[PDB]
């Protein structure tokens, strides 16, 4: 017993350039897509929870951070900080 497929077809689902949330690629004037800097994964500005702006979209030198990751990254959870080298 043993099933197994080989090659793959072409489709929209293919491109991988649908968001997490709903996984569509449906964009707008407001409600286009970004793309995340440590996930690396697609949240269309308005599925997101925090409602992105198109300027931020387009900040090129601006660091994006679904909540996914903000959630995570933060382990200090504002509490008491036992070690860590303060920089700008
Ligand atoms: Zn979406
Ligand atoms: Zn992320």
């Amino acid at each position: 017993g043993s099933s197994g497929s080989s090659g793959a077809d072409d489709f929209a689902m293919e491109m991988g350039l649908a968001c997490v949330v709903c996984r569509q690629m449906t964009v707008a004037s407001g409600n286009q897509l970004v793309e995340c800097q440590e996930c690396h994964n697609l949240y269309h500005q308005d599925c997101h929870k925090p409602q992105v702006t198109d300027k931020e979209v387009n900040d090129p030198r601006l660091v994006w951070y679904c909540a996914r990751c903000t959630r995570q990254m933060k382990r200090m959870a504002q509490k008491n900080q036992k070690s860590g080298p303060s920089s700008g």
